[PDB]
């Protein structure tokens, strides 16, 4: 997109709490969360997880 | 979307077992959900929760 | 429990950011979640999300 | 428990369709899952998901 801080395909992970790291599958947003992001685990196949930008960095 | 089967603000509900409703805020597309997407709760502000579309029928 | 701050059946909410309200309906524990609970929406039946106790009050 | 199909720390992970393996955390029972389980991920930890027992199997 002409601004989403990541794309499709981009592996990321979770930076803290929680753990969570895979692939970026898809995207979200509400007021709540206005760029959200639908991420698919790379160590559980067909398992996907959404986050806020925030939660979430590029890897890298 | 040239194709997808709802869009963004699609006033949406489960089709059975679980319930949930409320609007379209999303999609996702992995192997096992090749076409999906994040729901906004109309009854609970800010929590969404992801399905396949055919999980899903627009109201209606 | 001989010390759980809820019960089940309490009814419950979550004090900020995304809304969810309903009935306790299980528990959990993780070192990052030494005590969490399962709660039921009272909006969408059989739907349920986990939270850590701190996020959560009861009704109150 | 007098009965419950398995037991806090065991080891389990879902059957089929989306990936998820890792030790029973937790419990939960509504009407539309009468016994239910909470499950840390062995591969993210920290992050827990909750199953219906017909979902899940012991390994074993």
């Amino acid at each position: 997109p002409s601004n989403a801080t990541f794309g499709m395909g981009d592996r990321v992970r979770k930076k803290s709490g929680a753990a969570w790291q895979g692939q970026i599958v898809g995207w979200y947003c509400t007021n709540l969360t206005p760029e959200g992001y639908a991420v698919e685990s790379e160590a559980h196949p067909g398992s996907v997880q959404i986050y806020p930008v925030a939660a979430l960095e590029r890897i890298n």
